[PDB]
């Protein structure tokens, strides 16, 4: 839990983002991501999970925290389910459409460096 | 600790701010306030304390978390030491100049409703 988050934070920082872990984000009511990160006018709101399976279920209640967090800010806000698929030694992300249950697989996620590219391409 | 924060959050919400408590903001390194709040393009970064004394010392390390938090956002950012002076049954705030040790008293703080007025007067 703690270790994967610290790893993601370090990867975010090497991409040029300020990134910070939020500690007791528990099943509690508070709209807080596991990690938030900024670079310029972009804010990331991240649920962070690592697994040795090939899929991960994330619950509506947790996804909703990501979105409620973003809605409080006037920055460009991108919510992410960031998953370390340890089988392939890969960080992948899925951008949630809305607050619902989501099964993240290799097929519906992208490599995190692709996300970084999408953000750069928008800078234009 | 928990109860004063929940009270401040409720007061913030009645002023029209989205406000959220951050749980394990401990003497730890993470730049996280006790509470953050937004309304429009303004973000508050708050260290929250209640006391039965007439002064409160806040440490540089804690003040710095407020500021490092704000510096990650492109919103208007106002750091606050929000103190419930229980002797007079009053929430007062001090806006820190910079990261240093600060002794908050009645004399160098203002009523929190005055802070709210200053923000409104700027909207113009």
């Amino acid at each position: 839990g703690k270790n994967a988050e610290r790893e993601l934070v370090s990867i975010l920082r090497g991409e040029g983002f300020n990134a910070v872990r939020i500690p007791t984000s528990n099943s509690s009511p508070n709209p807080l991501p596991d990690i938030f990160a900024t670079k310029g006018n972009t804010l990331l709101s991240i649920e962070c999970k690592s697994t040795w399976e090939n899929k991960v279920k994330v619950k509506e209640h947790q996804v909703r925290k990501l979105l409620d967090f973003l809605s409080m800010f006037t920055m460009k806000g991108v919510p992410l389910i960031a998953i370390k698929f340890k089988q392939v030694h890969e960080w992948r992300v899925l951008v949630p459409e809305k607050a619902e249950d989501i099964i993240v697989t290799i097929d519906n996620s992208i490599p995190i460096e692709d996300l970084f590219k999408i953000l750069e391409k928008r800078i234009e």
